[PDB]
């Protein structure tokens, strides 16, 4: 579209290159997106609260527009989170008295939601994040204490995957999570999917969120996670990749642009990462960035409200950053 090669095309024989999108960027960044991405994920417009605000009311307008945009351009679409403890309306977990919904209610409601959401795009979504972030970060805790686990039951994951698989048996069903490289959590995610496959659950892939930063995880840590998850004979997708220039609970806030140090480390960081992905392209079939360009990122408001970040290879003006050129695939 100017002087830079299509990022997605440079990986056409390696793995998809995708981005998290929102309908608001389609009428302005649609061309840029179609040029550089052969996959898209709705950042939020396909989550439970966004498509099923009320029990008897579905609002698919936004998600439908994203799908029409992609499908008409040969662009793949990943469905994000059907079951997650966040961005899920309260009515789903409540009964008529405002009390907690029963197991039977949870099941019938989850069934209807899945059939409607997954069934709507039957054969159009190549991959669905069936369950998102079910494992704890606490060293001594395996399963995250959520309303799905409490009101539906310990088999809520098996339930979710089975219902989604019936709504569309051709879509790849993924289990998505973050801090997937941390040794302790890695083994928990590994044992989860492992146990699921053993139960006969239709889980075909593990989603490595990739919410990393210019300081970690290291190459070796990512390498072990890759090989570990891959050994399960499932596909691996990097679903929400971003490299924050800030660390956890970062105290810095006077930055209008990355420092020279940040820019240098991020550039080298992206190079090493995609170098690693190419090495494992046999296991990785899709790599999605949680955003299009630095002009917008969910990180600008999380975990610090109003703190600008620049975690992508494209800058605020949609121009390729130095990291872009170091990430161009070999096809
Ligand atoms: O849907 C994605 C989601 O999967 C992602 N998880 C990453 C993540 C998970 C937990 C987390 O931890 C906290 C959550 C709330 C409050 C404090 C910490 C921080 C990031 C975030 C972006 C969303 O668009």
């Amino acid at each position: 579209s100017t002087e830079i090669p299509s990022l997605s095309a440079s990986y056409a024989n390696s793995f998809k290159i995708g981005a998290a999108v929102h309908t608001r960027m389609l009428q302005t960044e649609g061309e840029f997106i179609a040029k550089h991405y052969n996959s898209v994920t709705a950042e939020n417009q396909m989550k439970f609260e966004e498509v099923h605000p009320r029990e008897h009311e579905y609002t698919f307008e936004a998600a439908d527009e994203i799908v029409d945009f992609a499908v008409a351009r040969g662009i793949g679409v990943r469905g994000h989170t059907l079951v997650w403890h966040n961005q899920t309306p309260a009515w789903m977990f409540e009964d008529a008295s405002g009390g907690t919904a029963s197991r039977e209610m949870m099941l019938s409601r989850l069934k209807q939601h899945i059939d409607t959401v997954v069934g709507r795009y039957k054969d159009q979504i190549y991959a669905w994040d069936v369950v998102n972030e079910a494992i704890e970060d606490k060293t001594d805790l395996i399963m995250r204490d959520t309303k799905w686990l409490r009101l539906l039951g310990e088999d809520y994951l098996v339930q979710a995957f089975n219902m989604a698989h019936e709504a569309d048996p051709n879509a790849l069903l993924f289990y998505n999570d973050y801090n997937e490289t941390d040794p302790v959590k890695r083994e928990k995610i590994y044992n989860l999917v492992r146990s699921l496959l053993d139960q006969g659950a239709p889980v075909h892939g593990i989603g490595m969120q990739g919410h990393w930063n210019i300081h970690g995880p290291s190459m070796d840590e990512i390498r072990q996670a890759i090989e570990r998850y891959a050994s399960l004979d499932v596909q691996l997708h990097v679903t929400e990749l971003d490299l924050s220039v800030f660390r956890h609970e970062d105290q810095r806030t006077d930055l209008t642009e990355p420092t020279a140090e940040m820019a240098e480390l991020q550039q080298k960081r992206y190079e090493d990462i995609f170098g690693l992905f190419r090495e494992y392209r046999s296991n990785i079939t899709s790599v999605t960035f949680w955003g299009v360009a630095d002009n917008y990122t969910w990180l600008d408001n999380f975990p610090v409200r109003g703190r600008k970040n620049w975690p992508f290879v494209f800058d605020t003006e949609l121009q390729p950053k130095d990291s872009f050129w170091r990430i161009i695939g070999q096809d």
